[PDB]
């Protein structure tokens, strides 16, 4: 063998309410009462939130639950609460001390309020600098849904050159933060008047400038 | 109880012996042999390699071993695989409502010359502050293999609350970057010597301080 059974997705709004399947055979789902359901969110490790079929561990929201008929067991998520956008799985024993696995369902919940990001620019530093060296950093964080722009402007020209923008994490919340750097030189930074940070998300441009003019 | 500490990146090449560890929170391991290592790929399915601190299961080669005799449990994929690429976890059974996985471990096959990572902390910009917010960002950049630990510190003691990091993104020099904030009152900033970000890579580390100045 290899798997149970699982739909790649599940969308349910806020309230509206959702339920996974879990599906395999009587060897393992029929035989024995032993599903189990872990969540793990982009990248992150598994929580156990139902085991023993439907019991739940000393921290799992009292929401989640689970069902199971025959070969199809169930997760039901009673009434979306949005933060649990996650990759669920199911898993069920078949004797030899040998459990299989579900293939598993990402659970996209819409109804998310969109974000604009509070985006931040700094300044070098006087350390990043004693040592000849000068990164400036564009910081973008919880804007919801997670497509941003990031563009740089030495004075009000583009750079592209030393850019380097990250790919937007989700947060603990379906808010992302997707940081960019430019890495120049001292002699780069003092031959310049300013330097704008452009980020353009889902309409709203936002642009933040660093000035030299600051401390150290 | 929540954490197994689990490191960061475990990286070979083809034939080499890569060892991954788990060691956790010592109030428990030893009258606890139930250790248990999971294995995924790409999103796509969440096996079991070992079980019972050192028990393969059917289907599993006995490339993959198992220890825990001292109180850390120990992988060894013993002559590197390609197909041995994955984020691997361990896990153990506390009391019937506790299951508690590890952080686990990406293994990568070392396609690159190694790369330990670029510490660069900034502080809360003066205008920041001129906003009465107060963002302290640790950069990390350069790395190889995108796998990292970032903790934080205020003044000897981890900064837990208000922490929130990126995921490592693939970066044109196939480098990778990453990123951390925390977010305080201008109060929280400076009624403290100093803050540290500080990034695990392997078994590399890197901690870098922060000092609260008036600018002005």
């Amino acid at each position: 063998p290899s798997a149970l059974t699982q739909p790649p997705s599940a969308s349910g709004s806020l309230g509206q309410s959702v339920t996974i399947s879990c599906t395999g055979t009587s060897s393992d789902v029929g035989g024995y009462n032993y599903v189990s359901w872990y969540q793990q969110h982009a990248g992150k490790a598994p929580k156990v939130i139902i085991y023993e079929v439907n019991k739940r561990p000393s921290g799992v929201p009292d929401r989640f639950s689970g069902s199971k008929s025959g070969n199809t067991a169930s997760l039901t998520v009673s009434g979306l609460q949005a933060e649990d956008e996650a990759d669920y799985y199911c898993s069920s024993y078949e004797g030899s001390d040998n459990f299989v696995f579900g293939t598993g369902t990402k659970v996209t919940v819409l109804g998310q309020p969109k974000a604009n990001p509070t985006v931040t620019l700094f300044p070098p530093s006087s350390e990043e600098l004693q040592a000849n060296k000068a990164t400036l950093v564009c910081l973008i964080s919880d804007f919801y849904p997670g497509a941003v722009t990031v563009a740089w402007k030495a004075d009000g020209s583009p750079v592209k050159a030393g850019v380097e923008t990250t790919k937007p994490s989700k947060q603990s919340n379906n808010k992302y933060a997707a940081s960019s750097y430019l890495s120049l030189t001292p002699e780069q930074w003092k031959s310049h008047r300013s330097y704008s940070c452009q980020v353009t998300h889902e309409g709203s441009t936002v642009e933040k400038t660093v000035a030299p003019t600051e401390c150290s």
